[PDB]
């Protein structure tokens, strides 16, 4: 056991009940909104939050959802055509019983999202983030969480390190560590890339921006590009494989400028044999519609929404139509949004906004606009893929690095995990929810120092202390890092600058695996057979190096805070 | 050229001329004190500082200007001159002969005088306590900070453009030296813990109480592995610290054989020897009778090898890669005794107390100075004194180094000693800082004064105190740069300037340094910098040289005006 | 004479000429976009800025300025020159502080108590004790107390004492002007309750009266864009720190900012992070004010307490305080006759000629650096445009 800080008294929250209830009711409703949209997308919701939410809920809610894998490219073995019709209506993609005019087509009763409902939930949340009385309560409870952590370490730090001293075999250098936010394109040496680019131009005759790279993937066979990018990632795969305990979640780019992009990418993975047991792919949709339309490359935003989400629906129905994409999507776990979040937004995503088929102006759709139609199409794709026993997907957007705070309202509803999250520090309401919902925030403090928020100002220490599921990642593994082990270098600067214990380090590593897209089987090996179990019963120091004392503190603190909110709503 | 920040009027010092004159006279006096003990020690003194000093002096200044361990044949080594050696009042005296001769005359080496040293110490000890001078020094240190801010705000882009006109050089293609790394810290705790096959104290005894056959073969591989890891890097070199404790006279001969047997030699590794200041522990066990025994076990083998190469065969070879001495111990430990003429001498120090830091440093300096004089005449390689100074404890520890030390490590207490920092700048004394290690133990990372020392123009360099500890990666010098480059948000000029400082603060040969930084690296100012090898634009070197010369001139002109 | 920091070489602005003029064009334009609006509204424009602007001789202008504040490459020129102003002041104080203090002592007749000060942002409703509440009586003693203080004056707001002058206020949800007073943290969802940019547009040109608004406290950063076009002096100003371009224009236009560091700590900022010291160092016209004379203040000399807390926290010198006091009178809504006595007959002269240390306690060295610094900066912005 450990010294337990018990707040005995009447105003155990520190506010009058008349003020606890107002914030509690709004918080419960906000948590319900996330639960609804996570179920619709077959995405995850915090079991501890649900177990407490099932007491005020009027509707039941629960969790109901070797050979080189790419070597065997036999469309014959794959599941066959279902003859389903794929058409996009008002942004979302609808699935139909028949694929041809020859036979009658009936819409498959999938839970197609309602935009009016979304524009109502958003407006409820967007009013909770500006309520002074509630924003004050959340700030106070956030400050209490940090104080509770400080007393815990003061009164139990040595008990933790004694447990770590026992079980000597496990140390931060042999615990599982997942890089939860690394861009694959940034794994290239700018100097070496220009060398390859320079020679290739002469090959066609026989610094380099991300825009020049996009066009090559969209306007080239990728025969030369797919080899240079294959060796580099494969070397990263091999280097990450020698370091048995370091794994990466690389980000690949699907731009939505053509419908052959998904097929072009699955060939590169299969042709060049780009698979690792440690590398898991998440696909990023660069929010560059403004540039495409102004070039006359896309007529509607719906064309982009189609060129991204239709090649996925087609392979879920007739795997042999896209043989490679069927095998490449078993190692793809979700989608991501990428762009300069600093850029201003002149348009609000409401019911009075153009639909993807009507958005023909050169303006760029708002951030919520990209996020809602990624969530809707993904949710239907997951519902369809689950029935066929395929791979469910998740939405993990770049949310919070800069720009408006309202971006975090969009991700609170539609996103399982976020990246960065630097602007939650300015939103007491949102941070309280992100904690009570145990939403994963994969932070890259080093990249933030050189572009946005200084390392001194970075809120990672405060999120980690208060209980938010934070993890450390290398945004660009070669630009903001000088070592050849960038993930470790990230754990070093943060460990030293904020002076973090081994328990603090290992907690981040554990948080790096619980928010990753890895199999239950590999996670069972990584974190133990009972990693799914919530609380101390899911922690094995022999595999995590994290004392059950800390896991008890986090679990107990979250349970107590949830109880405060729920019990208040039960006493009105 | 670059934007030049210039001052107009008469009160360019910002204070009354009386304050400048009072400070300048004492500053010049302090600078002469260092110049004296550097020349006596055959060590280095800043050329630009000396040039200004010569114009205020009535005498000329004394400072001016395959595998090695493969075959050990004493018959090829230099001859024995038959000189006799004895330690008198701490220092070792060389005599015309050891056997009955016409006259065993003392060899006229410039033996130190303790009374002069104590007088010089007490002058500085009062200078670092004078409020008027402290205020003047504090303002000028602030001025150096503001001047640097103007330079970057006005010439950062000019500098960055120059670094781009030579793309062949970047931070990874420039030579860098780890100027303060301890060799014993290059070993894995777990691997060495199980190496017993069943902490510094145990390791000390495994070098003194045993042949060091299993120990040397094991410690040799772990260090020779680091040698190849650096040779592959090509551009990363280290100055590793080995321990000669002084408990036996066989230590020096032991260490040389370990290097010549296991061939622990690399072109990127230069050896420095650290004498841990643990006399009290040794005396309380009965292993040393008087402190003079410790000074004898450290310097007599070196003197004997200098006179009689064949007497110590491996040492004559191991000493061409040993560059100097170091002093190591918890500098937080309180000091009860002052080093005055009323203090016991090495031969009289029979008590169990630990001699003060200056006591250790003065006798290390004195014996080293005579050794360098003798080795210089023999043509052998001279040594240097590079103590651990300033990490913690009293500020007076930095007065000792200002007089007797060519370089210092750490140096974190200059932040509370305005006069000393001003003197270290005008004297351009190396300060091998390890911000990462400092964060864990003593001073927080953001409060480490490395940004201020570097901005104001002190010869600062970055190093890894413990390579395998405090560093999570396997390129610990680079990780040290990364945290410093990012936490303090530094530029390429800042990074590449620290790299050049690391090399100009090392003991590497002129030949290798010429290959690294250019044939004319010996020249002072911009003329000694080629951007094709350093990646530091001549804009930055020009600002540094101009600022130093101008600051030296302000001090010099004030004294001349009287 | 005083020691002077002289830059010599090429990129004395710190950027190549291409980036200098790319931002001098837009800065020169925005400065014109204010003179005309000050010319029509009967408001005041800076003499020195107008002198250089002459040699270069609504929603549309708003869009131009709104584009400029976001122009990133331009926002890097302003920041570099803003920091140069902070650095030049640090060198100036280091090499001239000793003489400036001696000059301030050379005329013992004037001290921080003998100089004239103006509370440029106090609220009349806040002069009354709420316990006492549970009108003219309170203001009568405030006027009497100010009258008892020979060298202390103020400007109150209503939603004749010679030391008190009125500036009416109008919530956005003898007399000399108007102010728009409302919680500026209230988010704006419509682009022009009537948005902030709305009230100022109609309050702008009605004028004589001058529009001195409550702008920059919090909320949108664009409020300062409206004030840079439709304001003479502003209160708070805590958001110019977030906008490098606006501050570079507020400095070059010598716009008056009435700051209340004591009150900002209670709600909208922290005393450590308050940008008052940085503004004063760079040369922006900053004055010290008490938003509430009794809520935040514990003494019976609140403006003195306001000046004291700033002086001690940021370690300000005698020149700093006296420089702030003169800035209070100069931006005050009083007459040439009033300032012929409080500041002197030559207070209209810009720069050293307009300074009488026997009446301001500010040495000519500080006035020389302030004026010289501004003239060179405008010359850089203007002479670059002239030779395009
Ligand atoms: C855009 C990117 C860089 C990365 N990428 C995806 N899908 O993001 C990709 C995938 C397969 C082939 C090429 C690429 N390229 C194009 C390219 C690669 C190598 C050299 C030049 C250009
Ligand atoms: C003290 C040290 C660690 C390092 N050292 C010097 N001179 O500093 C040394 C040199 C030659 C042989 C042994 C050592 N050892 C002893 C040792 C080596 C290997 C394993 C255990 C103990
Ligand atoms: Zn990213
Ligand atoms: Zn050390
Ligand atoms: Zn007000």
């Amino acid at each position: 056991e450990f010294q337990r800080v018990t707040i005995s008294g009447e105003e155990k929250c520190g506010v009058p009940f008349t003020d606890l209830l107002d914030a509690a009711k709004s918080v419960v409703r906000a948590l319900f909104i996330r639960e609804k949209y996570m179920a619709l997308s077959l995405q995850s919701f915090c079991p501890t939050t649900r177990r407490y939410l099932q007491q005020l809920a009027e509707k039941p809610l629960e969790t109901r959802t070797e050979q080189h894998p790419y070597e065997h490219c036999e469309p014959s073995t794959m599941p066959g055509d279902l003859g389903l019709g794929l058409r996009m209506v008002r942004g979302v993609v609808h699935v139909y019983t028949r694929r041809e005019p020859d036979e009658h087509c009936s819409e498959v009763e999938l839970p197609y999202p309602d935009l009016q409902e979304f524009v109502a939930d958003v407006n409820v949340l967007m009013a909770l983030i500006i309520n002074g009385p509630i924003k004050s309560f959340c700030y106070r409870r956030l400050q209490y969480l940090s104080s509770k952590f400080q007393m815990h370490v003061l009164l139990n730090e040595m008990k933790e390190l004694a447990a770590q001293k026992k079980v000597p075999h496990r140390d931060f250098y042999n615990i599982r560590k997942v890089d939860t936010h690394i861009h694959a394109s940034s794994c290239m040496n700018q100097k070496h890339l220009l060398r390859f680019i320079k020679r290739a131009m002469k090959r066609h005759l026989e610094p380099i921006g991300e825009s020049v790279l996009r066009e090559i993937f969209i306007k080239t066979d990728n025969r030369v590009s797919g080899k240079y990018f294959a060796h580099i990632i494969k070397e990263v795969m091999s280097d990450l494989e020698e370091s048995k305990y370091q794994n990466a979640e690389l980000r690949l780019s699907i731009y939505g400028r053509s419908r052959d992009e998904w097929d072009k990418l699955a060939r590169w993975a299969v042709m060049h044999r780009v698979h690792s047991p440690n590398v898991r792919w998440l696909v990023q949709v660069p929010r560059l519609f403004d540039v495409y339309r102004t070039k006359g490359q896309l007529a509607n935003f719906q064309e982009m929404l189609e060129n991204i989400f239709l090649p996925l629906f087609e392979a879920t129905v007739h795997p042999a139509s896209h043989p490679e994409l069927h095998l490449f999507l078993e190692h793809v776990d979700g989608f991501d949004s990428v762009d300069d979040e600093s850029k201003p937004e002149n348009h609000v995503f409401n019911l009075e906004s153009p639909l993807p088929e009507a958005w023909v102006e050169e303006d760029n759709p708002p951030y919520a606009y990209y996020l809602y139609y990624t969530f809707a199409n993904m949710a239907m794709l997951n519902h369809l893929r689950r029935q066929r026993g395929f791979h469910t997907f998740v939405l993990r957007p770049h949310c919070g690095e800069a720009g408006p705070i309202h971006h975090l309202v969009s991700a609170f509803m539609l996103a399982e995990n976020i990246s960065h999250g630097l602007l939650l520090r300015k939103a007491p309401v949102l941070q309280y929810l992100y904690y009570l919902a145990q939403i994963g925030i994969a932070m890259s403090p080093l990249s933030n120092n050189s572009l946005f928020l200084s390392y001194h100002r970075n809120p990672l220490p405060e999120y980690l202390s208060r209980g938010l599921m934070v993890s450390l990642s290398t945004d660009d593994p070669l630009q903001f890092h000088f070592t050849k082990e960038p993930l470790m270098e990230e754990y070093s600067i943060a460990t030293q600058v904020w002076k973090l214990s081994s328990c603090d380090m290992c907690e981040l590593a554990r948080n790096s695996v619980l928010m990753s897209g890895f199999s239950h089987k590999v996670k069972s090996h990584w974190l133990g057979p009972n990693y799914t179990k919530e609380g101390p019963e899911g922690n094995d120091i022999r595999r995590t190096n994290v004392p059950d004392i800390r896991v008890g503190y986090r679990y107990e603190t979250l349970c107590q805070e949830l109880a405060l909110i729920t019990q208040a709503v039960q006493s009105e």
